[PDB]
């Protein structure tokens, strides 16, 4: 295994997975660093979110509970196909960088909160993280390059 990924088996089911302690993110097959990656994001705050705020919603009341359901459907929805990234994010997400489809530019490390940064290191061209906190909210990370 690459570091970082942690080989586990499934609770409902019994196929072994595999599950990223930095990114968040669960495969199913087995897996296998740059100066700048870009990615884009979906944010969902909650009530405890730093700037509890955004372009939806004047005052976010929702608790991180909430947020975390939000973004778990948002999870599927994408994986499945049924929605696109950018199109989610565009709708939903908290953050003003919503109406450029997520994306956020090319940056190194230094520049943001380090759970995103960690999170968005260690995920390869093309992967979305799972739930990735941070004191904004909580993410949905896309690296595109
Ligand atoms: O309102 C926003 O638009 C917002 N967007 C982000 C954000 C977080 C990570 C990467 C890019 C953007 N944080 C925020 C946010 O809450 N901030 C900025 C810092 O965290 C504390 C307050």
């Amino acid at each position: 295994l690459p570091p970082g990924w942690e080989k586990a088996m499934s609770r409902s089911s019994g196929r072994v997975y595999y599950f990223n302690h930095i990114t968040n993110a669960s495969q199913w097959e087995r897996p296998s660093e740059p100066a700048r990656v870009r990615c884009s994001h979906l944010l969902v705050k909650h009530s405890q979110s730093r700037r509890p705020s955004s372009w939806r919603q004047e005052k976010i009341t929702r608790t991180k509970e909430e947020a975390l359901e939000l973004i778990n459907g948002y999870i599927q929805k994408i994986k499945s196909g049924e929605e696109d990234f950018e199109s989610l994010a565009s709708q939903f997400s908290d953050c003003s960088s919503a109406k450029a489809r997520g994306d956020l530019g090319a940056f190194s490390r230094g520049q943001m909160q380090k759970p995103f940064e960690d999170a968005s290191f260690a995920l390869r061209t093309g992967e979305m993280s799972g739930p990735v906190f941070t004191d904004s909210g909580i993410h949905i990370i896309l690296r595109t390059e």
